[PDB]
């Protein structure tokens, strides 16, 4: 706070260099293609049915990452399950967003699924989709690589915020880490962007309403197609 006020802009401590190899192993262990045709989308049920075919192994892959991060494994059970309910849309989304590609403009579910706004959209997320979308857009520009998402993540998933969780006071604490060996992580990165770590910040803002807007978007549907149509993994981390 006073090498901020003198603008020194440090690189992570030694102590901090652990945090980030393992939050970037962690996440490339579990970071993971075929174009869904123009025929799907253009509520679409078959839509529907082809990103609810592949979700299942995308929600496991984003607890396969909690469960690769020590910090995670501190905390009470009932209190690990609530942040995995929380951030794993949030997780998910950017997972995705960071795949965009502009020359074709889709971005690639699960790894393998290249969907265009429209057929991810029709497939019942509405304006999720283009949230998913307007933000892999922005993060063309940033240029992240596998360590700055995956901070960015394990600042996602330490979200003393969520309903009905335990242990705030040292969760809140934990965040704090990730995002000092991040903003460190940065400084060190020397992106070409003033104020670049404020501009990533709101996009923590932006994902965290991408997962609102799709629980939301989830009691849409509800109503219309019924529960039994819903991956069991999927209904228990949504409910
Ligand atoms: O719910 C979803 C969540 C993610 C999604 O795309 C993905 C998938 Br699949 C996986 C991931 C993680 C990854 O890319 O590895 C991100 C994203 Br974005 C698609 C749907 C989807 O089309 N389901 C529609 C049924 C539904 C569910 C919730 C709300 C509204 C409608």
């Amino acid at each position: 706070e006073l090498q901020k006020s003198i603008g020194k802009k440090p690189e992570p401590t030694d102590e901090e260099w652990e945090l980030i190899k393992t939050v970037t192993e962690a996440h490339v262990a579990t970071n993971a293609r075929k174009f869904l045709p123009e025929d799907i989308g253009q509520v679409d049920l078959e839509a529907f049915s082809h990103f609810t075919k592949i979700i299942t192994p995308a929600i496991t892959r984003v607890v396969d990452f909690a469960k690769k991060l020590p910090m995670f494994c501190e905390l009470p059970c009932e209190d690990q399950i609530i942040l995995l309910k929380g951030c794993c849309m949030e997780i998910m989304s950017l997972r995705a967003a960071v795949r965009y590609d502009p020359e074709s403009e889709t971005l690639t579910l699960n790894g393998e699924m290249a969907v265009t706004r429209g057929q991810l959209k029709n497939g019942g997320l509405g304006v999720v989709s283009d949230a998913i979308f307007d933000l892999g857009m922005s993060l063309s520009s940033f240029n992240l690589d596998d360590t700055e998402v995956a901070l960015l993540q394990a600042v996602l998933l330490m979200s003393s915020d969520r309903p009905g969780l335990a242990c705030v006071e040292r969760i809140e604490k934990y965040q704090d880490s990730f995002l000092l060996a991040f903003e460190h992580y940065i400084n060190y990165r020397k992106h070409h962007v003033t104020h670049f770590w404020p501009k990533l910040l709101m996009k923590v803002t932006d994902l965290r309403m991408i997962g609102a807007c799709h629980a939301s978007r989830f009691l849409h549907m509800k109503v219309e197609c019924p529960t039994e149509l819903f991956p069991p993994l999927f209904l228990e981390v949504f409910e």
